[PDB]
């Protein structure tokens, strides 16, 4: 407990599933939040559901949106103070292999999974190198950073891209002494509202071929791992990918 | 000698440097050779120096242009017949960290480097798939795909991509026993008249620390892993990633 | 706090350094701790400086001796009751290149660093599964794991055979549902009383060449992580490597 | 053809499968061969079938015999002159989890597997280094270097110790200027009589949860790169994992 001491955080798709989890768990260890998301109706629900906004507060955005960056950060520092830590987690999938994505597909998924990650990231540095706040950009990548499904052709793409990225970052940071480190999450199949409306995919994510535990994980599973990360815990991690997958990737 | 028997190949960014040695280590090895590159000038004198129009000719492409990728398979087509292997070669760097990193050189490295790969290996798997070929595509990443560089970010970000999509695209055709294999090529420092032509380069790349042979390669380095790659010597690799950098990732 | 309710671990090599730091943050979050160490002056010494025998004791034992682990869990039982978490932490280093390593040596390290690995793993396998403990192995190896250096020819080789042996174990565990995971905990460069007898070693490995962040850790940066791995919050995680190594293994 | 004009091979585990089809290839590139195994009968034969003494010879040994090496080298000078190449291949499997692993098969397999990977690439670098041969150590890794099997246990181990003692290796010859270079082969699955012998393991393999490709390999896979790596057209590769898995690992 109060792990999170001081933290002010922004965390993109912090409305529903994993970034409603990481937003939770922050709270409870003590981090300011702002979670962004789609729909004010969701977003303003989600904050009430966690905390007052003197603890949580949300702001409505869209990652791919380079300029709503800018006031997303301005939004948190006025209700918050100066932002120690981003959780860059927005992200939409596209079920197609490389040979059928539509070029159209594959500049939208880019846009939010890969631009929203490095606009994060890049804006991140900006505001907050240089104040001795402990600061943590976590980019969630996913299991997809490291092998290829044949379904998933532009999320692999992007999942790639954020992995090695996040590394370049990482070094540039450290190098600079900017008092900023740069990690990447790696979840596994994680159950959620969404994967429950989708009839046939836990079954499928939990056969042994894919997930060795023979189930799939929580939301929580990802939360904690990120608390971790944006905790002076982890003050000597950098450049380093953190894998969470029920065995997925180990076979 | 004749280890491509048949094959023709298409090498985006084959009028110079490493692309220009795989062209002519293809053409030697019995390869027909389809060579882009963006000025007439350059890649016609490059064609005539490897070979005779029935060996290798030169065709005018930007990679990052959807609809000249059309027109580049069928012009290959009507020269040399059914493509078998694609060399997505051709790339462009941007000298910044991720935070120095404008919006313009970020969508104008991507649109080269990751857009031109993602055209290249949808294209091809759809013309090469299911003709007995033995189809090969050999997707360039570099160094840059395993390991962060601090003034290489969206690099870094287009190589990681490049890398983890292959992968997909390689399942994909596997499991649909499309007769296609992808594979990625890894070069570190390769010395070519670019290189040659930023003072002090060579000698940066060639420190102990970088580079543990203490020198950098030669395009032909890169040409041979091609040609084992291009070759049916190599008719079960697909998904792998084969480096060739000098022991700059082994430390 | 409280995040080791109810865990009773064991850690190899527990007395000193990065082991006397796990030993002392798995205390501080309620694991009742039994540490190993060769000498019983240091190893009481310790147990006594982190906390009462009702939290930690002391068993003298080296990693190599099969027969003492069977003894090391029946102590660790008979005090504290079933063992549910266990830290192979305990190691030797040489200082040879694969070229300069004697016989001998290379069969020493291999004796602490693999076979005590194995022993640890194997025997906590069979006391610890089907017994709903939330039971975590987590097997110390190193950026050596990873990476090759030139003067650490055997290190490297007992580095690489854990972090692979270790999938292995967390893949029969998962499939087993044994209750049981496994993984492996990668360090960098860490400041020990051992590391300040050696002149002039600091300051090679705060190189940026080597250490981006420009100086190395200390021991509770890996007690931090292991703290995670220890505990519930760590129950979707198995055949994963947790690198903290101040951006070594990024570049 | 003549890809190893002047070259001086041993072949470790040469007289069956993988390692007679690298000897085969090998000598049909103009390379001189000494194959080891442990059956004069099997070994004699091996080599009349590939060539006559002038190409290719038998010498009986076990890889985990380190006197032997001595006589080994010694043995292909006196035939041959000096040693260019090294492809240590000698292996054996346990097939038991870590948990049902016994303490003899254990340092059964790491005496053949590991000591014995080690013994040869220790003298090899004594024997090949400052030359001028163009020196390469090829030591056989597996699929199994890179992911868990739950019932390999033991393999597994030794798989990921040569795996990265060969990047040690590489490294230590790469910065020293020896004119040696250490590269590691990953097969996955290949059909060889032995696998013929195990009633239903092909159709195991061949399934596409294991083998993307739905078929396994067959030795001249193995043998194509190892020429590759043999030969002088790798010879910027050191310290690299060269994989050939029909999609295994991709995925
Ligand atoms: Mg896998
Ligand atoms: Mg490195």
């Amino acid at each position: 407990s109060n792990r999170l001491d001081g933290k002010v955080a922004i965390i993109t798709g912090g409305t529903l599933g994993i970034g409603l989890a990481i937003a939770t768990k922050f709270v409870e260890e003590g981090a300011k939040v702002m979670i962004t998301g789609r729909h004010s109706d969701v977003g303003e629900k989600a904050a009430k559901s966690v905390g007052t906004p003197d603890q949580i507060q949300f702001f409505q955005h869209d990652s791919s949106d380079e300029d709503g960056w800018t006031k997303l950060f301005d939004a948190t520092e006025k209700a918050f103070g100066p932002v120690s830590t981003l959780v860059n987690n927005a992200g939409i999938a596209v079920n197609k292999s490389v040979e059928e994505t539509e070029t159209a597909e594959w500049r939208k998924l880019l846009a939010v999974n890969l631009d929203g990650v490095f606009f994060g990231t890049r804006l991140g540095i900006k505001r907050m190198k240089n104040k001795g706040l402990g600061a943590s950009i976590i980019n969630m990548s996913s299991i997809e950073g490291f092998v290829g499904d044949p379904s998933l052709g532009a999320y692999n793409a992007s999942k790639g891209a954020v992995r090695i990225m996040s590394k370049s970052a990482a070094l540039d940071c450290a190098l600079k002494d900017y008092d900023v480190r740069v990690n990447t999450v790696h979840p596994g199949y994680i159950k959620t509202p969404l994967v429950d409306d989708l009839p046939g995919a836990e079954e499928a994510m939990s056969q042994r071929t894919k997930t060795p535990m023979g189930h799939i994980g929580e939301p929580n599973d990802i939360a904690y791992i990120c608390v971790y990360l944006a905790s002076n815990e982890s003050k000597f991690a950098t450049g380093s990918e953190f894998v969470v997958d029920g065995g997925y990737t180990a076979q």
